[PDB]
Formats: C-alpha cells, structure tokens, sequence
C-alpha cells in the first residue's frame, strides 16, 4: 500500500517571475527581484584567485553602480548596491511589476520548504528539502546554482528563508536567510569548514509514523510509553533531536487516538532494529517529512 | 555523503497559467487550458450515482454548451464539446494568451514527468513521479485533484503526458493520456480493478548505481559481468523490467568505466541482499532516478 506520501514542493510559478541573472565581472549567478531590490550572495564581487580568504568589506568599496549587471530573461540599470551580511543588496531603478506578497522569514531545523534551482538566472527545477539540524540541506546544486532561493507559503504570502551560497564537503548545501545570516555557523569563504553532527527529526519521525498509522500500518504502536522529558534525554545520547510538540502533531494523535509517547516509545525500539518488518516500504525511520505534510498529504489539512 | 539526488521537478509556472475549473452540474475539477481547448476528464458528466458504471455517451449526448461552466483564478464561455477516450474536449471563446509551445506525448515505464497537483482549478503543490511498470505512479492525490496535469520539458516545449482520473485500491494512481487512453488496462469507472504487478525498473536502478559511482561508492563494483539477455532473462523471474540500454546509461558507462553489464551482475547480487552496507545511504535497490536524472543533477548534462 503506497502512501501518498511525496515530496511536495509549492508552485514556482510566482518565484520564477523574480529571478534573475547578477553579473560582477567574471562571475555571474542568480538574484531574486523583489520590488526595486534585487538579493544576491556577496561572491559575485570575489575575483576567482580570493574565494578562500575575501575582504568583501574592501570589494564592496571598491564596487560601483556600473559594476553590477543585472538582466531579466529585460535588463535593469542598477543605482544603488550595500551589502547585509552575506548578501547583496542591489537597488534598480524598475520595480518588478510580477512582484509577489512576500516576507522574509528563517526556517528552523526539522522544517521544510521549496526550493527554485536557477542557472544565469533561468529556472531549471524545483524540490523541497527539510533544514537538517546542523543547519544543512541535502539539496541539489551545480556550479553556478548561487542565488537560488528557498521559501515557504502561508496563503498568497512567499516566506523567502534561503538564498544558497555553498556545498559542503559531504555534498549537503547551506546558504543564508534573507537577513544576510548564513544558517549554522559556515562562512562564505572557499576554505575547509568544520560541520556539525546531523541528527534525526525527532517531531518528523513521529509525523512519520502517524503517516504510517493513518495509511493502515500500525503494527510498532504497543501500549508502552515514553514521556517527552523522558525521550529528550535519551534523544540527546542517540542523535535525535529533542522532541517539541506542535499543534500539527496533535492533530495526527487527534485523529489517530494514537499518543505521541506512544510513538516516542516506537521510535526508541525502532532505532534499535526494524527487525525485517518495513513501515511504509522502509527499513529505516524517516525524518524528512513534518507534520505539515502529512497534515496535508493525507488529510487534505493545510 | 549526501548523493545531490534530489526528487526534481520542473518549474510548474508555465503549466500553473494553463489551469482551469471545470464545472459540469454537481462536479468540479481541473482543465487544462490550451489554445481555444479546455481539456478535463470525462467523469466530470456524471452524476454521483453513476460512477460505478456510466454510459459517457449518452452522457456525453445529454450535454448542451450551456452544462460546461470554465473558470480561471476570468470565465471562460463554452462554445464547443467532443469527448476523446476518457477526457472532454472543451471548446471556449477565449484563447488562452498565456498557452506556451506544447506538445502531447505518451510516457513509458520507467520515465519521470512532473506532476502539478491542483484543486478547484488553483495549483496547491508540483512532485515528479516515475510511470510504475504497471502504469500506475506513487503520487499523492486526494478528492477532487482530477485534472491534475503531467509533463516533461524540452526547451521551451512542454509535452503532456498524464491528466489524472483516479487512485487504486493499494493508494498508488492513473490517469490519462491526451489521445484519451488510460495508462495501462485501467478505466474511469468507479468498481474494482485487477491491477498489475510491479516491477523494478532496471534501466533505473543502473542509473542509480551509476550514481553511486559519481559519489565515490563503488563497493558493489566487481570485475563479474552479466550480459543484458542473461540479465532480461533473469528479470523475468524476479520481478524486474527487461533492460534496454540507452544513449543516457551509455554515457554513464562512458563517464566511469563501469560497464553495463557489470552493474547488471551487480544487481543480481544485490537483489539477494545488501549485507547490511549501504547505497547512498540506501539498503534496497532505488529505481525512481533515471539516467537523465543522474545525468542532469550530478553530471549538469540535460
Ligand atoms: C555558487 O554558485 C557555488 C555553488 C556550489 C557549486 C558546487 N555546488 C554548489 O552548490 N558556491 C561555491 O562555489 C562556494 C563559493 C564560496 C565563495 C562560498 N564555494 C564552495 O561551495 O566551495 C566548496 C565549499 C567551500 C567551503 C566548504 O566546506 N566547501 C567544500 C570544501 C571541501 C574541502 C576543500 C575546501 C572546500
Ligand atoms: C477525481 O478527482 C478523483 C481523484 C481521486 C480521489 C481520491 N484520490 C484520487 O486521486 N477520482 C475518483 O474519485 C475516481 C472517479 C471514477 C469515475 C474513475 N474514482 C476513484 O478513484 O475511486 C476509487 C477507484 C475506482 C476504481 C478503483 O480501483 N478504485 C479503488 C477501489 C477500491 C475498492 C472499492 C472500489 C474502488
């Protein structure tokens, strides 16, 4: 029995209408196009022989309006430029007439959201992805991929959350929030980071299971019972993240009279074994669908 | 090592300003607005005490223009109706100005296309899904999704391949072609189906493997080989597809120095067991990456 289940990503289509192409002498990426201000990473200012060690205090000084190429596939003429944090802010002087209700939020670990990969400013493809809890993504990024951004939506309103700057050594991405903050501690220099441990989503596992329950699969949930504080403590010793109940979670035990420290207790078990049995097709736990999801997947709850 | 094998989709924008409502008495679902055309599933003509077993063609014959309302979130007048298979052919005053170079194609086992999920004629989410062997796709559909579009892209042309009619007993779904044809031996009518079996899709699974070796895991690698008619009469048994080599997997093949058939005999050794290790973080075979998925997210070769 499949699921129904899948990794859902949001239409694109109001996102692809604020992407485009940032040249700064030989480097080129991608903006995003919100009113008169167009975001983009800091690095399309570093000349390729000062990715390790950049002085973007020093290169933005030495940028002027005339050095920023800005183009639409129109070409916006660029009179203003700072710089927050890791990002670029450029000011056109044409407002982007597609422009969407939009604010700019940052995604917490275990939370998941849409992700518009561009290449010289050309939409390519979509995929969602859940903030890993070492503030990474196991995204989908090529040379060129900067400047793709990564939002959620709450009615009409765009959350924009990630703009991606870098991939690490073991092939996951980070970027930053639209604050100028790269997520976690990583830095925008092309030198060896270190990067923290990665943990299972403790509340996405237990959406995962009350999937599981609600597609008829419910042979791990026993009578036992782990309390909150209880799992915490030993999620801290087994790389799980603490588990934060949510209204979204307590809609799934609602619905399934199944308790949550039921399932916490099942994923304690779980972890030691699946024990040849398999939960929706999989051997091991999955943490990368929240509760949203499976709010909305299956119970057609947005 | 994270593999950069993300589940992409298109970008849904071009397809998103080509939806309609479709309303036909106390039915509502989704069309596909092209051109002076409005496509939409059949079953929209039926009443609720039908669908087990109607007659579209008397149906078909009890419609006027007048029982076609069409709606974009503008309403569009019906001037025109023909019913092709199991889909309506709506003819409306207005051409649709957003209607981008398209053609029609039928997708085969084993082939991805990206699917944008919609309800009340307002797209709500896009995912790619793989067409199973038995013709049916894991989606994540619920009540009133019908008329959900599939496609690929090529260029700027979008082929559409699937118009979504309904879910199977095992939660997995089919749909449509646009000639009019169910995927597989299944029909919109509301009774119990035989559904066929499933297969692995071996040309995916050596992809898979293929870009296992893209990411330095090679274990599985062994100088043994297994030609494709040894192989394809070993699929027969065991539940897979039939292989047939492509210019994509040739490339693959060219771009590691692994052969073919030494992934083929690699498959039938890891169908009998993982052993406990791993493939990209996976303990059973993975046959939803095609080769032109490995191609293009690890390799940027579309
Ligand atoms: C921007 O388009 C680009 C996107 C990258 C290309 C490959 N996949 C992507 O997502 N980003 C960069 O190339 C980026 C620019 C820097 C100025 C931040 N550098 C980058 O990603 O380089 C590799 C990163 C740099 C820090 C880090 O940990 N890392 C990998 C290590 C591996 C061990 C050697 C040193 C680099
Ligand atoms: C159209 O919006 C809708 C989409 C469905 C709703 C749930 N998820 C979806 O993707 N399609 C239908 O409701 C469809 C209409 C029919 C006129 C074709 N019917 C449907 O999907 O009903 C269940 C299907 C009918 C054939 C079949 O095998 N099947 C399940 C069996 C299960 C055993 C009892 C009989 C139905």
């Amino acid at each position: 029995h499949h699921s129904g289940l899948v990794k859902m990503s949001h239409p694109s289509g109001d996102v692809e209408a604020c992407m485009v192409q940032v040249t700064c002498g030989s480097m080129t990426l991608n903006g995003l196009w919100l009113d008169n201000t167009v975001w983009c990473p800091r690095h399309v200012m570093c000349p390729a022989d000062q990715l390790s060690d950049p002085n973007y205090d020093a290169l933005l000084i030495s940028m002027t309006n005339h050095s920023f190429s800005v183009q639409k596939h129109a070409n916006l003429r660029v009179v203003g430029h700072a710089m927050q944090g890791t990002l670029l802010k450029l000011t056109v002087d044409v407002a982007n007439p597609s422009t969407p209700a939009y604010t700019f939020t940052t995604v917490k670990p275990g939370a998941a959201f849409s992700v518009l990969a561009c290449y010289n400013g050309r939409p390519t493809g979509t995929f969602t992805v859940v903030m890993r809890p070492n503030y990474t993504i196991k995204g989908s990024f090529l040379c060129g991929s900067c400047g793709s951004v990564g939002y959620t939506k709450e009615g009409s309103v765009i959350n924009f959350c990630y703009m991606h700057q870098m991939e690490l050594a073991n092939g996951t991405h980070t970027g930053s929030a639209f604050d100028g903050t790269m997520y976690g501690a990583f830095m925008d220099k092309q030198v060896h980071q270190v990067q923290l441990t990665d943990k299972y989503c403790s509340v996405n596992v237990v959406a995962w299971l009350y999937a599981a329950i609600l597609n008829g699969c419910a042979w791990f949930v026993k009578p036992n019972r782990t309390s909150v504080v209880s799992f915490n403590e030993w999620a801290l010793a087994n790389q799980f993240t603490e588990f934060v109940g949510t209204q979204s979670v307590d809609m799934l035990a609602v619905k399934t009279g199944v308790a949550i420290e039921q399932l916490l207790y099942a994923i304690q078990q779980l972890y030691t074994g699946f024990q040849g049995k398999q939960i929706l097709g999989s051997t091991m736990l999955e943490d990368e669908f929240t509760p949203e999801d499976v709010n909305m997947q299956i119970m057609g709850v947005v």
